[PDB]
């Protein structure tokens, strides 16, 4: 019945420890998702378990949403958007519960 897509958030600073990496992000950091879909909390017992599907769920949308354009993600923007899209599931699980 489609999941839940939470609103949209500044994109978060993170200092990505390979330093190229790091300034990836800065560089190209519009490439990533700003609002990430899940399923609802109370489905959960633990936050590890909710952000693993909501990585899995929100890179999925934005591959497809990005492919179907002709557009593409390079195998560095996949690496970078999983820790993104990670640390606002993180941030959307502490605050809907
Ligand atoms: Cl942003
Ligand atoms: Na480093
Ligand atoms: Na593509």
């Amino acid at each position: 019945g489609g999941y839940m897509l939470g609103s949209a958030m500044s994109r978060p600073l993170i200092h990505f420890g390979n330093d190229y990496e790091d300034r990836y992000y800065r560089e190209n950091m519009y490439r990533y998702p700003n609002q990430v879909y899940y399923r609802p909390v109370d489905q959960y017992n633990n936050q590890n378990s909710f952000v693993h599907d909501c990585v899995n769920i929100t890179v999925k949308q934005h591959t497809v949403t990005t492919t179907t354009k002709g557009e593409n993600f390079t195998e560095t923007d996949i690496k970078i958007m999983e820790r993104v899209v990670e640390q606002m599931c993180i941030t959307q699980y502490q605050q809907e519960s």
